[PDB]
């Protein structure tokens, strides 16, 4: 009940080798993440791309040490225009892409970045939190609503990927306790049918899921309190999704559950483009 993520496949189904890297981390504060070495993993993981969630830092302070990482250098920030400490997301690239656009067209919450690239389009998401005693359940029905709405006038010219915090454990299989949590904030019945109706509507796949739909106990956050992390007493909430068209250069799909620096891990998508 504690999980080992299996080897990296970097080959695909049709046999071809893996030509791009993404990496998805909350890492739930940018500052002090860094200061647990969160590049120095980064650096060593070595992806094409890398797409992290609640930053709480305003790009006025963004360290320099970002700028240390040159194959990583195009680097895009989206924060709130009001909140400060919340939030935040960022999306840092080998190449440029083509285009790089911010939220999903209704306003700022600095939750959404969208960029097109060669062949195909990342989103990385930072999902609204349903809040403790579903104090902004309703706020995040209406977000999952206007993203899906959004993302579907988005894929229909290139295929998709969608990666970040989603704040939703789908199904049974994605948390450890399911029975003590249908009324919490990430497994009540209307967020999980949100995440349901947005693999329906776009559509998208659950990258992970796909190749591993029995694998149980695959978490990418733990709480800090108790020693859940330990006990990998946790959820999936932190997904790669992507468009069927894609499914065919899908290599692997990661847990990164060793590395440390948040009460998230990285995960790791291997494509063959």
């Amino acid at each position: 009940a504690l999980y080992e993520d299996p080897p990296d496949q970097k080959t695909s189904p049709s046999g071809k080798p893996a030509t791009l890297k993404i990496c998805s981390w909350n890492v739930d504060g940018l500052r002090a993440w860094i200061k647990k070495k969160g590049l120095d993993w980064v650096k060593e993981e070595a992806p094409d791309i890398l797409c992290l969630q609640e930053t709480k830092c305003s790009e006025n302070k963004l360290p320099a040490e970002l700028q240390e990482l040159p194959g990583l250098s195009h680097q895009y920030w989206s924060a709130p225009s009001d909140k400060e400490g919340y939030s935040g997301v960022g999306l840092l690239s080998r190449q440029a892409p083509l285009k790089v656009s911010y939220g999903i067209g209704d306003e700022q919450e600095g939750r959404v970045i969208v960029a097109e690239f060669d062949s195909f389009v990342l989103v990385t998401a930072y999902v609204p939190n349903a809040g403790r005693g579903l104090v902004r359940l309703e706020y995040r029905q209406r977000w999952d609503e206007a993203f899906r709405k959004f993302l579907k006038g988005l894929a229909s010219r290139k295929p998709l990927v969608l990666c970040g915090d989603l704040n939703v454990a789908h199904e049974e299989i994605d948390l450890r306790n399911p029975k003590g949590n249908k009324k919490n904030a990430g497994f009540t019945p209307q967020e999980r049918q949100g995440f349901g109706e947005l693999l329906q509507a776009v559509p998208l796949a659950d990258s992970f899921r796909h190749l591993y739909p029995n694998t149980p106990y695959a978490y990418t956050f733990w709480t800090y309190m108790m020693n859940a992390r330990s006990k990998n007493v946790g959820w999936r909430l932190d997904y790669f999704l992507l468009s069927h068209s894609l499914l065919p250069a899908l290599c692997d799909s990661k847990i990164r559950s060793k590395a440390l620096g948040s009460d998230h891990c990285p995960i790791t998508l291997y494509l063959a483009l």
